[PDB]
């Protein structure tokens, strides 16, 4: 996250770190046994880390649970990033409390102008590299579809939205991928892609979760 603020320990209780020896992507806990992330975060050998603030220090609220199954969306396209969504089943259920909690799926899509919270452990610089150890947060609005398409001609599908600031300076970045965009207490987006970080006229692009609720629910019910 570029241009954000330190969230505070366990203030974003649905935020996950995906670990394969190191943090590589975020995710969101949607019930005691399932996480949603980006398909471009797929790899084998995932450990899901819940209850994290500092990802390099054991602080006492963590739960570390291996994945048993990963399911990439059937229509994910790695070239265009259309349908950039994945489900991960945990080997055992997490223990839910005030610091480790699920986030609700949306019943309706959010409109442009809605303010959302984006979080992650990604790079905090737009030029150069500095990775934080504690969770960072950013408040940002959903942008109109017209502004999004004008920023990325030919690249925005109906399964994507833009959020952020056209003036630049505040955005998600490398290492935030897969993490949550929460608006009015519901998971509306997944950190997906952009051109660089925090550049003028190049806001972040997010997977539009409201288009996937039926697939999520049916997949969880049968796996
Ligand atoms: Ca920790």
């Amino acid at each position: 996250i570029v241009g954000g603020y330190t969230c505070g320990a366990n203030t974003v209780p649905y935020q996950v770190s995906l670990n394969s020896g190191y943090h590589f992507c975020g995710g969101s806990l949607i019930n005691s046994q399932w996480v949603v992330s980006a398909a471009h975060c797929y790899k084998s050998g995932i450990q899901v880390r819940l209850g994290e603030d500092n990802i390099n220090v054991v602080e006492g609220n963590e739960q570390f649970i291996s994945a048993s199954k990963s399911i990439v969306h059937p229509s994910y396209n790695s070239n265009t990033l259309n349908n950039d969504i994945m489900l991960i089943k945990l080997k055992s259920a997490a223990s839910l409390n005030s610091r480790v909690a699920s986030i609700s799926l949306p019943t309706s899509c959010a409109s442009a102008g809605t303010q959302c919270l984006i979080s992650g452990w990604g790079n905090t610089k737009s030029s150069g590299t500095s990775y934080p150890d504690v969770l960072k947060c950013l408040k940002a609005p959903i942008l109109s579809d017209s502004s999004c398409k004008s920023a990325y001609p030919g690249q925005i599908t109906s399964n994507m939205f833009c959020a952020g600031y056209l003036e630049g300076g505040k955005d998600s970045c490398q290492g935030d991928s897969g993490g949550p965009v929460v608006c009015s207490g519901k998971l509306q987006g997944i950190v997906s892609w952009g051109s660089g970080c925090a550049q003028k006229n190049k806001p972040g692009v997010y997977t539009k979760v409201c288009n996937y609720v039926s697939w999520i629910k049916q997949t969880i019910a049968s796996n």
